[PDB]
């Protein structure tokens, strides 16, 4: 679990978000995992506006964080699970470490902000959801 708290919005993996969260929703996108739903109060996380492909991320499984490189976002093919079919998910970086299905949500940051959220793993990898290029988080 986890999410991102920028300004009026919350960021959280789709597969996650709540009843509740679909009730606020501001916009979503089954491709990328991603969903995001309006807030009362404002969020303090910034985003980074970056090509950094080094950065930290938290692992729940682990209660550990650890640095990692990680892909340029890309269009990835991710096995079937309890969540969606077999498909190919876009905006995704992948990185060498731990991850399990709980995991997503945690954050990855660079030296300029949050980078994205774990969404993928399996096979001694991990996959996050990159969300640098939704410019309008900051406005
Ligand atoms: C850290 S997620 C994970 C962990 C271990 C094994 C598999 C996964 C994984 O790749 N999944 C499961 C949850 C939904 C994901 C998605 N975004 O389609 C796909
Ligand atoms: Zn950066």
């Amino acid at each position: 679990s986890g999410a991102i708290y920028v300004g009026n919005y919350r960021v959280v993996n789709r597969h996650l978000a709540t009843h509740n969260d679909w009730a606020n929703l501001v916009w979503e996108d089954s491709s990328r995992d991603l969903l995001v739903s309006s807030t009362t109060a404002q969020g303090c996380d910034t985003i980074a506006r970056c090509d950094c492909q080094t950065g930290v991320y938290y692992c729940s499984s682990r209660r550990k964080h650890y640095p990692v490189s990680f892909s340029k976002p890309s269009l990835i093919f991710v096995e079937a699970s309890e969540y969606y079919p077999a498909r190919y998910q876009s905006h995704l970086m992948l990185a060498v470490g731990h991850s399990e299905p709980g995991d997503c949500g945690g954050i990855l940051r660079c030296q300029h902000g949050v980078v994205g959220i774990v969404s993928t793993g399996g096979n001694g990898l991990v996959g996050f959801a990159d969300v640098r290029d939704l410019l309008w988080l900051d406005e």
